[PDB]
């Protein structure tokens, strides 16, 4: 049941904005351990004085990574004259972010028909509103509100390169590397309270809903936008790593972004090959008997040649009624046990690809207990 | 002329401390461009709820990365009662430094005899204490006094791995990359005062003395422990890059580390490859000119084969009446225009060498000038 109750049109995910101590260092490192291409810059060497911004890109997927110069660089400057190119951006916002929380999201940008209008309409239906609508070089139209935690929900507009302000980066600079992710499938919140949370977004948004852990899942109007959100599950003998995650990230914040293989095993084969040499590590694989059972469960989507790669690299299975998900979790992305990045491929529920297909991987849970029971046999 | 007039024994260069925003991040990339193994750490898996360290090593290079975590995993904590494995870290001090600095060095650690004893002398002879000496699990001890701006001096010394409550890195996550770099050579600060500078410095440890700028070398008893001084000079039609340094830095600070290779050819092939994809940047090529002119300077010690091979990897040669230096820098090791690094080799000195065999380059000064003229043509 889908009631197409978007408050406002709203297309695809644009980027992913990660705030950074020092944003050269992180965006070569994810460039490298995920086969991202160097493409825009906005930094001293393009006028910015304000901020350093470099965008990672690789099929449709756009990582942006952006850290504060000293203060001092820009202290004659006022908003009205400033060097910046997103003008959202606040030195001091930025250092109590990363403070705060570590390496971690602050903006998840999407495409709208009009910024200015989604922004005024999600304000009126109960957002609080981070950053007014802003239209650069008469071009783009950039809005922020705020969706849990310090993370923001951002409104981009077009009305035909990224942003106004940011440069291409030199070829020479810009290695073509592609491990084949191809875009944002979608990112995860995790929150002390769910309902709340739900309530809240869903309210401005319009979007309707699609161990440990309580979860539900915010889409948009063909389901090509989805934010999952979950809550920590109190008591448990094991504890929740929802729980955890707060506690380190002193709050409610992004918790991982699931990017969108065109080949999952090519995907992986380059990702696990770079694991030691600076590159990303992945979470421990499922015992041998996981990948037993998956003959009776997925042995009709892939051969037991597919069904072997999927073990030799760790991959998940999962199945719902219309299609089947491929996923693999990383290892935290930073120092702190917070964000991490899920790798996944969908197969079916072909019309192009409906969003969600496959579902999100629920299922794993009981499969995994249950193999981890089944392999001490 | 060299009076052997160091105050304590000191021994070798030890490490150097960044202090990061995010460690993780920052040593993946260090140790993927620069060829260094992972070797030690002290984090949450170590039972360390204060900062995350992470140290590579190359040869006897050490690179230590350190990161604060949230204070509150912390907060019942006491000095007596920490579970940090640098007793000198304060998450505080460390906040104020990156936010002010950006990534860059925090300290530069020599090998002492007894780091009680340096300590109390430096103090005694003007000295500005940071951190008292400690003494860690009754096997190693360490102090730290201010060298500049904030940039410390660290003492370290073994009664007899790198240090307590460190522990050594699985070897599955220590992937053997070595691109040839074995030691810290010497290690250069930029100051707006180079007099004060060096009567503090070498007021404390009893170290003798060794276009844009005015330097001065500090040297140990053998001379194996060597630190530059820069300061700015004023006026000239080109700004100083040190000047430069100091706006962007926030002051004083350390400026470019030069690491010693034994076959400098062989770390540039390997870092000019890695440029692109995760690695370092290097500076612009001196002009073909440059490389014609070697032949008359250094064609005795160098063969006209190893001299295209300096021209294809963009090296820089120099010699004194003593030795020749091989040379090249880096760009930038993070957003700022501040920190960056050197690799050298040095020919000739034998006896083992002699520490400084060939001087710093400074002869390239004019050579660059002229070669750049000549070639103009
Ligand atoms: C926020 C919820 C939506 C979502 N994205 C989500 C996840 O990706 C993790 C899946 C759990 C197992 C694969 S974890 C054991 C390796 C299930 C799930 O529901
Ligand atoms: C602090 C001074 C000691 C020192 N380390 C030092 C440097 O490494 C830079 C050298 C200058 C040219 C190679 S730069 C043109 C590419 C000269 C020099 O004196
Ligand atoms: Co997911
Ligand atoms: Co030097």
């Amino acid at each position: 049941k889908n009631p197409k109750s978007d408050k406002f049109k709203v297309k695809r995910f644009h980027h992913i904005e990660f705030w950074c101590g020092d944003a050269t260092n992180v965006a070569r490192r994810f460039s490298w351990g995920l086969g991202m291409r160097f493409s825009a810059k906005s930094d001293l060497s393009t006028g910015n004085m304000v901020h350093a911004s470099y965008l990672l890109t690789s099929g449709d997927l756009r990582f942006l990574f952006t850290a504060p110069y000293s203060p001092s660089l820009s202290a004659g400057e006022i908003k009205p004259t400033t060097t910046a190119s997103i003008p959202s951006f606040d030195h001091g916002s930025c250092r109590s972010f990363f403070s705060s929380h570590g390496l971690g999201v602050r903006a998840v940008a999407i495409e709208v028909e009009d910024a200015e209008s989604a922004f005024s309409i999600s304000v009126a239906n109960g957002a609080i509103p981070s950053s007014p609508p802003i239209v650069l070089n008469e071009a783009v139209t950039i809005a922020e509100v705020k969706l849990y935690g310090d993370v923001v929900l951002r409104y981009v507009s077009y009305k035909a390169e990224f942003l106004p302000g940011f440069e291409r980066v030199e070829d020479a600079s810009s290695f073509p590397l592609d491990y084949g992710i191809r875009r944002l499938d979608h990112a995860v919140g995790n929150v002390p309270e769910l309902g709340p949370a739900l309530t809240y977004v869903a309210g401005f948004t319009g979007f309707h809903q699609f161990s440990g852990l309580n979860s539900a899942v915010l889409a948009s109007n063909d389901e090509m936008v989805l934010l999952p959100i979950n809550e920590p599950v109190h008591g448990t003998k094991r504890k929740s790593q929802i729980q955890t995650y707060l506690e380190h990230n002193e709050g409610a914040g992004l918790q991982h972004l699931a990017l969108m293989s065109e080949d999952i095993f090519r995907t992986l084969r380059e990702m696990r090959k770079r694991s030691s040499i600076g590159g990303f590590d992945f979470m421990p694989s499922p015992p041998p008997t996981y990948y037993q059972n998956l003959k009776k469960r997925v042995g009709d989507v892939l051969s037991d040649d597919q069904i072997k790669e999927c073990e030799e690299l760790g991959i998940l299975v999962d199945r719902d009624d219309q299609g089947t998900l491929l996923q693999i979790f990383t290892k935290p992305l930073g120092d702190r046990p917070t964000i991490f990045i899920e790798i996944i491929q969908r197969v079916g529920c072909m019309m192009y690809q409906s969003g969600g297909c496959g579902g999100f991987g629920k299922g794993n849970f009981s499969e995994l207990f249950k193999s981890i029971e089944e392999y001490e046999k």
